[PDB]
């Protein structure tokens, strides 16, 4: 439907941006690409990707349009399919960024699953509507042999979860979220067999849920799709519920943009102005043989044209469209010009990033940053096969994490090897695909390892740091954050921006003494630094020094020069020389590291180690193949349930105890176990580990083989 795409795309009013979401596997990818089959878009045409062909698995979000008809009128739904692996959740927050409402599937036999709520969280967050597709009801139907009413009681079990999850996140909006399937918020069905139903649509072509269950009873699927076909009923859901540019832009702006809402780029956005400035939200990048680079974004003012200049936040010069389309799979169509309201695909933006905000004014007010999290868990180590190809690997690993900005790369200055830090296995696994196969780099990788983290398990301190000169000293209490402050911290509830008197009532309200909280002077990561003094002349102006050597040390610790959490520093005293030529950086900075370095190693420092938790779905037969797996990698097992023939495993283990796994639980349940997993967080690693971990961790990075003391920090 070229033209048709074409022609539709002008009208703001009759346009959906959406997304697919879910846990992995609950049928993301089978959904869309039946929608575009039904929809008359193709004869799975979405993971077009080699490895995810193979693998079976999306990693990528793709970007398709189709045209749906409804009441008489066609509709443009612009679609992104998400991938449903948490090492690609990423891709999932820059989709969210773009679209405007988002189907969230989800399996009627596993249910809800933790995913699930992740991708409802990150769709909420940025303003997009949800409406719930139950799908495999034909596996309800046919391996569960239910009655009618234990289909509507495992359905609406579904709906009800969902439901509680939004009222959550969303309690003051819960009335206008909620999902009712009466009202025709919800559907259910079977992606990969064609079909799908609401209560709306049961009641309008008069068949009931006794009709359905015997389609399927009686192997009969097909006629089902026609009668009930997949494609009508989604789309029609899509059309109905799902928000057009119009009434979502200005929703979208309460929390992507925080300009001048009353601004002439405010309105224009606010109402999908084609005549409008450019205001283009850029969401992804990605390389293309014949397009080359191609930023993927959302259009909120204006229009694109090959030839017109844009400028891109925080750098100066207009970059200048060459090409701007619509993708369509791996195929991205090209049009004369892109009016406001649309996902776009342009070419010429050469500064571009994930991110960025391309505006035809320099002095637009940027969009807000595309909120990141989940910080690196898994590293290897790369280097170019054949030393010719150094400089090219230096301009594909920047490509690469430009494409890609959950992966961070860093280069060892202890080896001059680049290191590749991901969320996980299967995060590095494909970018080191994606540097051969792609760029066209010859690489060498070494095993994947886990990043661990430093903390303290005790209370040390005061301890004196003393500058070079011995001029000046610095006593410091180290100990670890309690619980409910660490939570403030790693959730953004606290600030030091934040207002003074309401700091110090979450803080307090949070368990932490008024001496404490009041005395908070800087978070960094999930640690705070806390001043205890009281007229010390010239802390005032050395204190930013000091907080410079705890922001050195919070990004190394003295263990193995592991990123540290979890940590309250507190200044107890000071002295400081009367003349500032004896208290600048070079010697109040060291004074302050060797200080905090030195309370950590006597306060109990250890190391941290990231756990994953895992669930397991497996029959009977197999639960003692799958039991064996998560036991032999050191996991403990946190719960189990049975529901059929099916065992349900919650388990955890280490990130490091879990490379692999998805082969070796594959050979143990004969293919039979479906598994997925989540990060827990960082746990303590075995007592009797640690000088054998800190020894591994130093050797691998070129450091020093001896265990860090005290002394090595304060004479
Ligand atoms: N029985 C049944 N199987 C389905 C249905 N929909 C999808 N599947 C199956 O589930 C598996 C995963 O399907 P897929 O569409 O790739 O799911 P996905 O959520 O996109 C996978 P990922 O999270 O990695 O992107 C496939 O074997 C597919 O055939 C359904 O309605 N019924
Ligand atoms: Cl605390
Ligand atoms: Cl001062
Ligand atoms: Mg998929």
């Amino acid at each position: 439907m070229v033209e048709r795409v074409t022609t539709l795309m002008d009208k703001p009013e009759f346009i959906r941006n959406i997304g697919i979401v879910a846990h992995i596997d609950h049928g993301k990818t089978t959904l869309s690409d039946n929608l575009l089959a039904g929809a008359g878009m193709i004869s799975l045409f979405m993971d077009f990707d080699e490895e995810e062909q193979k693998r079976g698995i999306t990693i990528d979000s793709a970007n398709v349009s189709m045209v749906h008809e409804y009441e008489g009128k066609e509709y443009l739904i612009n679609l992104i399919d998400t991938p449903g692996h948490v090492d690609f959740g990423g891709d999932v927050t820059r989709a969210m960024r773009a679209v405007d409402g988002a189907v969230v599937v989800v399996d009627a036999v596993e249910g809800a699953m933790p995913q699930t709520e992740t991708v409802l969280r990150q769709a909420l967050r940025e303003n997009v509507v949800p409406i719930l597709f139950i799908n495999k009801v034909d596996r309800l139907i046919m391996e569960l042999k239910l009655t009618p009413q234990d289909m509507q009681i495992r359905l609406g079990a579904v709906i009800d979860k969902i439901n509680k999850l939004i009222k959550g996140m969303k309690p003051d909006s819960y009335d206008g979220l909620r999902l009712d399937a009466a009202v025709g918020k919800v559907a259910f069905g079977s992606a990969l067999n064609n079909w799908a139903i609401s209560v709306p649509f049961m009641k309008k072509t008069g068949i009931g849920f006794k009709e359905v269950i015997e389609y399927c009873m009686e192997d009969q699927q097909q006629k089902l799709a026609e009668r009930c076909p997949l494609h009508a009923v989604v789309n029609d859901m899509v059309i109905r519920f799902l928000p057009n540019p119009v009434q979502a832009q200005k929703e979208r702006i309460k929390v992507i943009w925080h300009g001048d809402k009353g601004s002439e780029i405010g309105k224009s956005m606010a109402n999908v102005d084609p005549n409008g400035k450019v205001a283009l939200m850029i969401t992804d990048i990605s390389t293309d043989p014949h397009a080359g680079e191609v930023a993927t974004g959302r259009l909120f003012s204006g229009t694109l044209e090959r030839g017109k200049e844009v400028y891109i936040s925080g750098m100066p010069n207009p970059n200048r469209i060459q090409q701007v389309g619509l993708f369509m799979g791996p195929e991205r169509i090209e049009v004369d010009r892109i009016t406001a309201g649309n996902i776009v695909a342009v070419t010429g933006l050469a500064d571009a990033i994930v991110g960025s905000t391309a505006s035809t004014d320099k002095a637009m007010v940027p969009f807000e940053s595309i909120r990141h999290v989940s910080e690196p868990v898994v590293t290897v180590a790369v280097e170019a096969k054949h030393m010719k190809d150094l400089p090219k690997l230096v301009e594909v690993l920047r490509q690469v994490a430009k494409e890609d900005p959950t992966l961070k790369v860093t280069i060892n200055q202890e080896t001059g090897e680049h290191l590749l830090a991901g969320m996980g296995e299967l995060h590095l696994e494909i970018v080191a695909h994606r540097i051969q196969r792609d760029k066209h780099v010859e690489i060498t990788t070494s095993k994947p390892l886990v990043v661990y983290r430093e903390t303290v398990s005790a209370h040390a301190g005061p301890v004196e740091g003393k500058s070079p000169n011995r001029h000046n000293r610095f006593y410091i209490e180290i100990e670890p954050l309690q619980p409910a402050i660490f939570e403030l911290v790693r959730n953004g509830e606290i600030s030091m921006k934040q207002q003074e008197v309401e700091r110090r009532d979450i803080l307090m309200k949070a368990g932490m003494s008024k001496e404490e909280a009041k005395g908070i002077t800087h978070i960094s990561e999930n640690n705070i630094f806390i001043d205890m003094t009281k007229g010390i002349q010239y802390l005032n102006e050395t204190m930013e020094l000091v907080l410079e050597g705890f922001e050195e040390v919070i990004k190394g610790g003295p263990l193995s020069r592991e990123p540290v959490m979890g940590l309250k520093v507190k200044l107890m005293d000071a002295k400081l020389h009367e003349d500032s030529i004896n208290r600048g950086p070079a010697q109040v900075i060291p004074a302050s590291r060797q200080a905090i370095q030195a309370a950590m190693l006597m306060a109990g420092a250890t190391l941290l180690e990231p756990f994953q938790k895992v669930f397991i779905h497996v029959p009977q037969e197999q639960m003692g193949g799958a039991m064996r797996e998560i036991q032999g990698r050191r996991g403990a097992i946190l719960d189990m349930k049975t529901e059929g023939d099916t065992t349900i495993i919650e388990a955890k283990a280490p990130v490091a105890q879990l490379f692999g796994f998805a082969g070796d639980i594959r050979s143990a349940t004969e293919g039979r176990a479906m598994w997925s997993t989540e990060f827990l967080g960082f746990e303590p690693i075995p007592a009797n580990m640690l000088a054998e971990t800190v020894m591994g961790i130093r050797q691998r990075k070129g450091l020093k083989l001896e265990m860090p003391k005290p002394s090595d920090f304060i004479s």
